């Protein structure tokens, strides 16, 4: 896309506000354990590594329809919505201030219930087209067939424990692409901005912040934000805050929702 | 509110100083264990998760009266107090330098008493109206009926383990809204600034700072601070610094007070 | 104070250090720079620390050159913790790692670091984890004469000024944020049981003491007040007995002459 | 090189994009355990310290051919201005169902990949210059004759002995454990590295497509690509996979690079 | 109680010079020909504080060197003289990647099946650049420490309780490599007007080392008045210590491990009063 000047005047700016609920594995809001995974299980061997249905976190994603940019398609320029900035927050951080749930507990069954703790994984992306994904896994043989709604490659190969550029996808479905085997494709995504962090280990303290005062600038080094193809804005995320440890030591992922407030402006482009 | 010019000269500025004491669960300054929760207990099962009275932390909040501005509410323009900045500190951090309290001890009963340690949760908000809340919980079935002075929703539903926008509130009462199930609503709070952090885990070192040299600017991206509706200033916080571990392993939340020094200025608005 | 112009021409520096006040504060006695052995209350009602087991603030007043009126204004300070390298020591008579074959435990655990520079005594607020704490094992301490449950929170009826070195316990006195208009203070706490100390030292960092209006602390009666505490952890003896360990703090304070209205 | 002015006008900029797969020890993409090491073994004594073939991470490196500049007093070189680089597949570490040791008496999660992290990258106009330095001068590398190591051993190599140097000229061959960047050379390369050690330490990782690293030095001059060759090198260890019985393997991840270059005039 | 006249820079050709050097670590076994070089001898532990006598070679010392700079003044009676002024330093810890090694003969994880313990625990990193020897203050965790197993160490000739705090009667200058123990000597903050020093300590038992290395960072040595260390008698003084943890042997015996540090120092000619 050859980017030209900003469009000025009335109705040249718009905002989009949304939230995305977490997709930890139990993704039905009408059922118990919503916002958690099913109980984690562990393979006996790498050739019998078959996660149960619902124990696998996936990306959250939505396409938002922007205000229509009505115009003649036969002229030498067109208009696109350009995402300038986003204010985004993890919602419900305070819910982790809870140590009376039915959990394993400290100090000879007299202390606190274990809080949700351990692995944290936080990412978000805002773009003008679906987030482009690269397949990469810790175990090429993982069998995802317990849940046919998970979108994964139809063939397995040893090389997918590294980067094999023949294994790619686009994030086009909520609650379906496992984070364990799909990551952003850094060779593409020119029209998306993504930001991610991982803090691993076993029982690691979650470290989280929340504020309504932080603006993330989405403009690139040339001053250009994501350009929304077909007036579609794509928002994606995952926010794992740790594991809930049940009385018997069984564990489930816990995720939290994410909020977004995105500012967009009209940008002229060559046609 | 349509914001017009600043009012200048003498009497155009005022400052508000206050502190808020912690609301950990034992919230009566005339009783033992003030500034701590009652002993934490642990649910036998998720459908029998009923915290005892006084074991759960709540938000601290106050509405402060500001000097009356408008004798005549039918003038074409009116004046409002605009909060410009705040200096805020957690008070009594040094009280955590104490390892001789009646606590569990290190090294086969020869070493130090355990200091207050573990989960930290710190947040404050300054606004021109009550802080707007969103309900979100780790357990939709939590039963708050041991303490009818708490403010919680009248109905429970599975979806409240994620973000359900039908479950909202406003922080209108000190020591009554549980931290564990209410968080700031990021879709509202246009007239409040809030800042929060959480560090979890079991016995995690508290990491705390105190200084009288830091000013937090409350002006938004347009140079406008919170506007105090009805000449009321709203201040809210929570500061959990960890758990006290009793000799038998029984644990209590410990909180600390927070100090605020808020600078406000007169702003003309259209009426 | 009604502040007017700076005097040009007019600057001086003050250099000092403060030794640590961990509990055994006599420089000629064994265990100097450490507390006495920590003891643990049988119950909150019986909580009476032994003499010398609790850290206190270090403080001094420096007499400045005698001078509308002219006052000394503290502009900046270079401050650093002394002797950090002394913590590189794992052969002391301590508990040790790996089945009595590995290193002695280094000094580790709780860290608490604060300093203040002002033109008058640091103003303190009382706040304690246990209102019942009995300080009568050491009558050289300065604590309130009466006890009340409300002191586990902020009760503004319980205040003092930091006028005596090695006497105000850090466990029950903190900087009063509602006062101290003429002092700058800075503090940090890292807790837990055996936490690694994380410390830095350099002679290259200047801390500006000027407030948001460009005015530093103004030295009333030509007195400059410096206060601090630097707890770097616990020494763990062979049998598990523990003692606080503290280190000295150095200060180099730049002052200038300020005219004020009288 | 006598550095003169930047070349102006159209065609004066180019970009190079690539990725490098990790070299943890099993470096064959057709075989199981690709992107991990072979099982770690432990010496019985310092004079019997002979790592098995494939248990040793090595540097990843490539030389990239740039567009030819000079068909014939001054000449033109490509100058590397900046790089955007990221570790790929961080999300693959959100996996606790692999065949691993477990938490909480075989009821809890499988251990994630955790422990030692080592991350470095280098971009230069010639091979990365290396200094030998090892924890054990007696390490015997003879189980794998494809590893590039010095021809003799000496006690002094547990510190810095400047008689023990090399250049990073082969992918998957120079062990990380005994070769580091030579800080006395590398005038024409920029390198950045970090190490977080310990036993089971949480990995702390970030990934974004928004960060540009400037490669210009204090005089405004980036790496100058001798013979129209760009050199890229890295290593990204993200921890260990802990097998059911306690057996452990290094895990590494690939790294992506997008490098911006410009034409710079220099003297013949 | 409480309590060189610098003129202009010399401009033009030959007014700048650079000094490049490295210092090898002094952990206790400081003989580059012997096994255990770059490590201490095995750590031992006192039975009591009055019997705290470290073995020879178990304690780390400062590395240091004086570098001879080009001689500037053929006539020392001139009304002004020239001195080398240290403007900046690029410094790096060398060999960080050597810590990516878990097959050495060490204690190991997971019931003798897992990795050998990497070098881990206490980290101590400091460097100093100045125009005269680093000025030292004695301060110790134990005033009674007996250093007589190694008479090549430089320590005070008498002991006193007060040395567990700051006793300013116990000072020294860092004039010998591999001889001043870091456990009892630190920079004297009341002096060192003509040296810049930077240090950090991360303690604990088995703490992860957190280390960085790059050739892209310049540390400015100029003070607040724009003046760097001035090299008295044309000598540049460089000092450091870089402890990266302990190696844990099979039986639990432990040794300090240190790494070398590299320096590239830029200096310029400065005129001074005489
Ligand atoms: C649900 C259950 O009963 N699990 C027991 C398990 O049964 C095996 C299969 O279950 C899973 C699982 O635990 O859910 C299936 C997962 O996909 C596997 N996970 C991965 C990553 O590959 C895991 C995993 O392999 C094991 O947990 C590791 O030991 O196993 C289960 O679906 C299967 O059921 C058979 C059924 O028995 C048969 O009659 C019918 O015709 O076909 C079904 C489908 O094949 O049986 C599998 C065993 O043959 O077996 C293990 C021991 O092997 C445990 O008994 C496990 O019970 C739980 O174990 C927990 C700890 O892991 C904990 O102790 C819980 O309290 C147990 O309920
Ligand atoms: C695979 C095995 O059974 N190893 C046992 C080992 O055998 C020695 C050689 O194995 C290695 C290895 O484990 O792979 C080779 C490595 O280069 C060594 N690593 C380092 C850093 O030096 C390791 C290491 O020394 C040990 O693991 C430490 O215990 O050993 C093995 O290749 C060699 O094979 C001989 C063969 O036996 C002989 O008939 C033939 O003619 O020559 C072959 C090649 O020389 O035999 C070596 C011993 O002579 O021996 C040790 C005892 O020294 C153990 O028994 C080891 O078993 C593992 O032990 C682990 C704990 O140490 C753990 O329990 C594993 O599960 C065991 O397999
Ligand atoms: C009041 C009483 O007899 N308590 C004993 C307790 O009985 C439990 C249960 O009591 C409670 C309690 O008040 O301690 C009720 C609480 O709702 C519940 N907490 C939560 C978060 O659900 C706690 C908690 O489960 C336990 O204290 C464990 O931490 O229990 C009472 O209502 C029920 O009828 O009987 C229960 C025992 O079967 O039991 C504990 C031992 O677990 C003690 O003996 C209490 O004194
Ligand atoms: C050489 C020897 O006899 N070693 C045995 C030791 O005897 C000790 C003591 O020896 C030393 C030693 O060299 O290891 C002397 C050191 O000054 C001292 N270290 C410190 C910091 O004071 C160490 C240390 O106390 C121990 O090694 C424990 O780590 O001991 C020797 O001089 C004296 O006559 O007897 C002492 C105890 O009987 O004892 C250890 C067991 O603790 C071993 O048996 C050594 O082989
Ligand atoms: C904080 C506190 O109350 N300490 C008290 C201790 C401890 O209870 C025990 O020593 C267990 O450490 O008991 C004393 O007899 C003592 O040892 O001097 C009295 C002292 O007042």
């Amino acid at each position: 896309i050859e980017v030209l000047n900003l469009v000025t005047g009335p109705d040249s700016i718009t905002t989009i506000e949304l939230y995305l609920n977490t997709r930890m594995g139990q993704n039905d809001e009408s059922k118990d354990n919503y916002g958690y995974s099913e109980k984690v299980t562990v393979a006996n061997s790498s050739d019998q590594d078959k996660p149960t249905s619902g124990e696998i976190p996936t990306y959250s994603t939505a396409r938002i329809n922007l205000p229509m940019l009505n115009e003649d398609l036969t002229c030498n320029t067109l208009t696109m919505w350009e995402a300038v900035s986003v204010k985004t927050e993890v919602v419900g951080v305070s819910s982790l201030v809870n140590v009376h749930m039915a959990t394993k507990r400290m100090y000879d069954d007299k202390g606190i219930g274990f809080p949700v703790e351990g692995m944290n994984f936080h990412m978000f992306a805002v773009g003008g087209e679906p987030l482009e994904l690269q397949f990469l896994t810790g175990n090429y043989r993982t069998d995802y067939s317990a849940n046919d709604k998970l979108v994964v490659p139809p063939i397995k190969h040893q090389s997918t424990q590294g980067l094999n550029p023949h294994y790619k996808q686009k994030l086009t479905k909520d609650g379906a692409f496992p984070v364990e085997c799909w990551c952003p494709d850094p060779s593409k995504n020119e029209n998306t901005r993504y930001y991610g962090s991982y803090t691993g280990g076993q029982s690691t303290p979650p470290v989280l912040q929340f504020t309504n005062t932080v603006t993330t600038v989405l403009l690139d080094e040339n001053g250009v934000g994501p350009l929304c193809k077909g007036d579609g804005l794509y928002v994606s995320c995952c926010d794992i805050v740790g594991f809930l440890v049940g009385k018997d030591g069984d564990m489930q992922y816990r995720g939290l929702p994410r909020y977004f407030n995105i500012l967009l402006r009209k940008r002229t482009v060559r046609n």
